[PDB]
């Protein structure tokens, strides 16, 4: 049912640096997640050129931002290419094809955490604002999976069946008590306008029911 894995040592070290480094400019987390979504959307768009059946799991190419003050979550949804189980475990749990090593060296030599996206590890900036991250994903060649981690060196993967998404990735950010500014409509719009105004897919900010 639930499988537990260790992060590769360098990934756990990087996460600990993000959790533990004093750094006020936390808002860049949202840019880095939107940018991974946009990348995943380019890839499905590209594939569907030579095989239009890749869109049978959904034609719309977009990014949805879903704040929920009651649950204290901000969720980033995209309809990009998604990840298989193996891709999820490698992509989130190992250095894989990222510049994890170069980033940690860079911060020692004067880079700052705002530059994390240059090294293909921008995802982990989620831990600037979230105590826990859940990544739900569905690739055309696999079943739906949920990855989850509150850091501390491990993560879990299980199958996810309540709510099939079609195709793509949802990142759910269980925000820290002091990071609820990122559920405010005004704050979200400001950050999207500041850092993500050129993304080439519709970004829809959901309104809250209460
Ligand atoms: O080039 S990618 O493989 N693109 C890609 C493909 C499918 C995906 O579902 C995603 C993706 C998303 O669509 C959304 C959030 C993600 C968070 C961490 C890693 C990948 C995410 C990104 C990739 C992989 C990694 Cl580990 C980090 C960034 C990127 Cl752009």
């Amino acid at each position: 049912e639930v499988e537990t894995f260790a992060f590769q040592a360098e990934i756990a070290q990087l996460m600990s640096l993000i959790i533990n480094t004093f750094y006020s400019n936390k808002e860049i987390f949202l840019r880095e997640l939107i940018s991974n979504s946009s990348d995943a959307l380019d890839k499905i768009r590209y594939e569907s050129l030579t095989d239009p059946s890749k869109l049978d799991s959904g034609k719309e190419l977009h990014i949805n931002l879903i704040p929920n003050k009651q649950d204290r979550t901000l969720t980033i949804v995209d309809t990009g290419i998604g990840m298989t189980k193996a891709d999820l475990i490698n992509n989130l749990g190992t250095i894989a094809k990222s510049g994890t090593k170069a980033f940690m060296e860079a911060l020692q030599a004067g880079a700052d955490i705002s530059m994390i996206g240059q090294f293909g590890v921008g995802f982990y900036s989620a831990y600037l604002v979230a105590e826990k991250v859940t990544v739900i994903t569905k690739h055309n060649d696999d079943e739906q999976y949920a990855w989850e981690s509150s850091a501390g060196g491990s993560f879990t993967v299980r199958t996810d069946t309540g709510e099939p998404m079609g195709r793509g990735t949802k990142v759910i950010l269980h925000l820290k008590e002091d990071q609820t500014e990122y559920l405010e409509e005004r704050r979200i719009k400001e950050i999207v306008k500041k850092h993500s105004q050129f993304i080439g897919y519709p970004i829809t900010l959901f309104v809250e029911k209460e």
